[PDB]
Formats: structure tokens, C-alpha cells, sequence
DNA sequence: TGCAG
């Protein structure tokens, strides 16, 4: 329907040089087939970036860097309007992890669309933590007449968000609103993704959506999510070792 | 013993304190373990000049010819030496560079190789271009080949993801043995006090690497255990690092 | 040549 606003949040794996260029015709592939009115990507390099300026024209681009490998977020020009973006730096980072935000309206109302890719691997759970913190801040503190929309890798295991006191009130977790689903759950999964080789076997839910209504209207609920990307391309590979979230919201 | 064996360890040769003593501590070891090859980090030449006095069963090459370097020793008697080459490192700022060496072990070919990746907590960046540089090395290298790769890496497990992990055919041996906790941590300041300092840190900065010939079944490790962890007469360990010995089943 | 849980 048509004031339902679509997102994909999605680790394109730029870190992984290997089909580096046929796994970003695949990310292109899906972007035709879902048309999502947002994307937030994690782990774009420059030759990637610029190969989706180059294809996907009809979309607004903003990253979190110029080189290294960075988050960006793409806004589908017929349908939302950009009106200011903004890095918030992570202090401690040592993986030059940020939070990138970007304003724009939609369908009549203001959104504030965010994403990171929180600090990497289990040994990092109190960096990883600080940074949750801050993310969960931003979205407390976002505008209040905005829809909060944060869509990203979070690297977040079992207990770590627990162990902060859980999401503050008027904050949901996107798969835990839809029903907790197990058939859309893990976005990491070494035994059904092959694209690393791994000693040993793991599903984690790393990518996570987090949704704030605005404060002075009605809230919005999500309306469907699925996981993307369970395809292999032409190159016997998946886009990614993540796969991807596509979801859409009673906007 | 069809059984291949290594030692890896950086020695801390920038500590001069009882350096004499340590490098006798060192040797204490290899005459104990007798390992097939060894791979040594923070080399100076005081010290090489003791060990090639001592332990004259083995093969000396050094990656360094002043300053502080790499080594590999093999042993004489059961290993047979091919050649030798050093890769450079075009941006480090520390002097550091891969030491490969092509030998034969009773007839297989075994492509050996070290490295002290750039120290210190902010040089993730030069550290993980030498570490793709490596991991390319162990890619490429022929395929009638085991690869063994062992040094100080000075690595911390992101910036391994972080260049999108270990290559497919390579494996980490402390992980392929399946993380044991008690072989975990080779630096650590809790455990080790021949560094001053006020903090605990425990990192695991040693690290092997394998990959298997396509041309011979394929190479597992069979045991590893943390070398070192006990003082010397002097009052010292024998450097800041924990040794790694390890074996394989070749 | 500054952890992990
Ligand atoms: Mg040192």
C-alpha cells in the first residue's frame, strides 16, 4: 500500500574482497525486485559505493566515511524527502564505527533514520554496550513530532541488551514486536550461509531494527518483515555472510 | 615421530634485563622439545650470536641483519632446506617484514614462514594490510605445500573479521583445536610481570596458521601448549610472550 | 608494545 514505508538494513560484507563486484550486482538485483523506499547498508567500501551511485540513481546516498569501509543509508527520491544528515562520533572505537543519521519526510511525517554497525566480536561487549547506549540515547532524545526508525548491524548477542536494563520505554525491536519470530530471526547463520569458512557453527541475530513513534502523534506499528538474500548468485556465492531484513511499517 | 613440531616465540630481545639468562632459558626449551622448526620474534643480534653458540643442531635464518628481527631455525636432522626469501612490508614504520622458508620434511614440502605484525594497540591499520599480505602469501603459496605460519601477530580477533576473516582452506590452530582456555592468552600482564605495569591485559598476540597440500591428505594439528610460564633462576621468565609449542599430524 | 566477560 502506498503511504507504507519499506526498508532494507543490510551488512554487504564489502571487508570480503572475494565476487566482491557480482555480490553488488546481487545487492543492485534486490533493490529492483523490493524497492525499498530506505536502505541502510554496513561495511560499504569506495568501489562499492560508487558502484551503487552509478545503478542505483534513483535513490539519495550519505556515508559514514570517504575511505575505509562505512554505513550508508539510501533514500528513494519519489518517495522521501532528505532534509539533513549528521555523523555522531563513537569515542572509544577502535573499527572507526559512527552513528549515522539522516532527517527527511515521509508520507506527511518526519523520520529519523539511523544506523551503525556496532563494534565487532564477542570479546568486544563493552564497547559494543557503549555504543548500544548511545544509539538508545539518540532515539530517546530524536525530535519529538519524528518516527525514529535505527536499522542496523548491532554485533548484539545474548543478555547484552538485557544487561542495560532492556530498551527504554516507547523503543521496540522490530522482530520482537512482530511476534519473535524464529522463521525470521537469526541474520547470521555459518551453517546455512557459506560464505566464510568457519571453525564452528553459529546463528546470532546481529541486525536488528529499532522503532520510536513520534511522541506527539499516534504511534505506528510494523507491519512485516522478512530475511533476504537466502538466493546464491551467478558466482556459486550469497550476497553476503549477513542476510538482509526487508520490512515495512503502518506509516 | 612421523610428527611435525614448532615452537614460535617472540623472545622480547628490546629487554636487555638478564637477557643472558633468558636466552640460556630459551634453550633449555629446545633442547627439552627439540623442535623440527622454530620461529623466533625480537631477535638482536647479542642474543642469535648465544644461540647459534648453543644450539647447534639447527639451521639459522634471520630476517634482519641489525636492530631487532625474525628468525627461523630448522632442525639439521630432520628437516631439509630449499630456500629462503623475505617479502617487505612497503609501509612499516618498525622494520618489520615476512621470513619464508621452503623446506622438506621426510619428503613432503612445508613452506614456513614468520612475522612480528606492527606492535601496538593503534597500529590496527598497518597491522591488517601486513596481515592481508600474509594471508595472500598462505593463498598462493604451491599447492604441493603444507603452509605453517607462526609469530607474533599482535592481533586482537576484529581485525582478523575485519579483512573478512581467514581465507577458506586456512585455519587458526588454536581455534581448530578447539579453543582452549588454558592455551588462550600468549601476552598476559596478570600472569607474566617482566613488564612493569599497572593493568592486566591478556591478549593473544601468538598465532599459527595452516593450510594443507592438495597433493597429501589433509594436515590437522594434533597438540599445542603454552611454553615459558615459569621463572628462571634469575627471577625472570624467559620474555614478556608465552612460547607456543605444537605438533602435527603430517 | 592495554583482556574478556
Ligand atoms: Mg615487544
Amino acid at each position: 500500500e502506498d503511504s507504507k514505508l519499506s526498508i532494507i538494513s543490510w551488512n554487504v560484507d564489502g571487508l570480503d574482497t572475494l565476487n566482491l563486484a557480482d555480490r553488488a550486482r546481487g545487492l543492485c538485483s534486490y533493490l529492483a525486485l523490493y524497492t525499498p523506499d530506505v536502505v541502510f547498508l554496513q561495511e560499504l567500501i569506495p568501489a562499492y559505493v560508487q558502484y551503487l551511485k552509478k545503478r542505483a540513481v534513483s535513490y539519495l546516498f550519505f556515508e559514514g566515511s570517504d575511505d575505509g569501509y562505512f554505513t550508508g543509508i539510501m533514500l528513494r527520491k519519489s518517495r522521501v524527502k532528505f532534509l539533513e544528515s549528521e555523523i555522531i562520533c563513537f569515542p572509544t572505537t577502535q573499527m572507526m564505527r559512527n552513528l549515522l543519521i539522516a532527517q527527511v519526510t515521509f508520507s506527511g511525517q518526519k523520520l529519523y533514520l539511523m544506523t551503525s554497525h556496532l563494534e565487532s566480536c564477542k570479546n568486544q561487549s563493552q564497547e559494543r554496550t557503549k555504543q548500544l547506549r548511545v544509539v538508545l540515547q539518540k532515539i530517546k532524545e530524536a525530535p519529538e513530532d519524528a518516527i525514529v526508525i535505527f536499522a542496523g548491524d548491532t554485533n548484539l548477542r545474548d543478555a547484552e541488551v538485557a544487561n542495560v536494563g532492556g530498551l527504554p520505554a516507547g523503543v521496540c525491536d522490530v522482530w520482537e514486536q512482530l511476534g519473535k519470530q524464529e522463521h525470521c530471526r537469526y541474520t547470521w547463520d555459518t551453517k546455512a550461509n557459506s560464505n566464510k569458512t568457519v571453525p564452528y557453527v553459529s546463528r546470532c541475530r546481529f541486525d536488528r531494527i529499532f522503532l520510536r513513534s513520534a511522541k506527539t502523534a499516534p504511534p505506528v506499528t510494523p507491519d512485516h518483515m522478512a530475511l533476504i538474500g537466502m538466493e546464491k548468485l551467478d558466482c556459486g556465492r550469497y550476497t553476503s555472510d549477513h542476510w538482509g531484513i526487508y520490512c515495512t511499517f503502518n506509516t
